[PDB]
């Protein structure tokens, strides 16, 4: 598959992580109106992979739009020429902007690629949180290898790519605390290898919209 | 030993099995605010019922009953009844489903053939009774053994499917009425009633 993408970055503004929640927060109000950004419909939550995601990286804001659906909103409302951004409650003027856009490969590969997490992963849903906390660590390692396959399966579906070859994964990951919705869920930093191809800065796992689970090739 | 407890029940409102689902989050979440819940909200026969145990529980019940009113008739029952091992054997029934499977024990139970499942469940039941009795300050100094006739029943809880059990069981232990055992007891699961 070929996936069309566009990154938007504001290098002069720097924020702490995860003001990614707040970075997303601010676009959620100035753009309640079109709701790729907000991700809400009928006052009910939309259960698809976010084609607009807000991340905080190195250590300045990044906005990802994916596919024709994501990119076109990004252009249609002129976000890259955007006036002042505001975060709790302080105002940062947006003075210089770098936009990047291209389409590069997405899909299963017979060659094995190495990725790294910019942000915690948050691979554990509510039931999976619990299984993992009653397990020894050879087995923890085997559970996570299962979740990550699922995450690739989840994501590739909502983007209309069905996989007809076998995914295999190797992980070197170490556990890291993440506070989210005033609760102390668990997250992971680290490295992983896979016979799948991911374009840069895409997220996997839970809460990908707020910038969690951000991946880049090495 | 004597356990001090109190039921407060509201017979005139019958609930759908669906707004039955939402009332719990916010009430039990007022409840949440390494121990056995001394305030439990249960759904039985059904118009709401609320159990309080010990000084802590009775007081929550009376003081703050004014404050939880949701969406004319009241029956309170309240007393001290025995809690402890008995020299004769008693029969109980689950008024509400019993969730004996945590996430990892969820795992073992579906890995077993059905003779093995059944004595696996009696280990959980002994354990559940052991938990409850210590967290209420009673130490067990005799051998409990249990017989079970339980039926597996599908349970929807926290918007995802879990498995639970209905049925009847026997034990030489004494449980005051409407107490819950197992997981998620505060929210009404594992309610036992003597028969």
């Amino acid at each position: 598959m070929d996936l069309e993408y566009m990154h938007i970055s504001y290098p002069n503004i720097l924020l702490n992580m995860r003001d990614g929640s707040k970075l997303r927060g601010y676009f959620a109000k100035k753009y309640i109106d079109e709701e790729i950004v907000h991700n809400h419909r009928d006052n009910a939550f939309v259960y698809k992979y976010p084609q607009i995601q807000f991340k905080i990286i190195d250590r300045s804001p990044l906005i990802i739009g994916i596919g024709s659906l994501g990119i076109n909103f990004l252009e249609s409302k002129r976000i890259f020429f955007e006036k002042e951004l505001i975060i709790s409650n302080d105002t940062n003027d947006i003075t210089e902007v770098n936009v990047h856009k291209d389409m590069d490969h997405f899909g299963t590969t017979d060659k094995i690629l190495k990725y790294q997490f910019k942000t915690p992963w948050m691979a554990l849903n509510a039931k999976n949180s619990e299984i993992y906390k009653n397990s020894d660590e050879i087995d923890r390692e085997e559970f996570l290898k299962r979740v990550l396959i699922g995450n690739i399966l989840s994501m590739s579906k909502s983007l209309g790519y069905t996989i007809e070859e076998k995914l295999k994964v190797k992980i070197n990951l170490k556990e890291v605390p993440v506070k989210f919705k005033n609760q102390n869920m668990v997250g992971f930093r680290g490295e992983f290898y896979i016979n799948f191809d991911i374009p840069q800065y895409l997220g996997i796992g839970r809460n990908v919209s707020r910038g969690f689970g951000t991946v880049v090739k090495v």
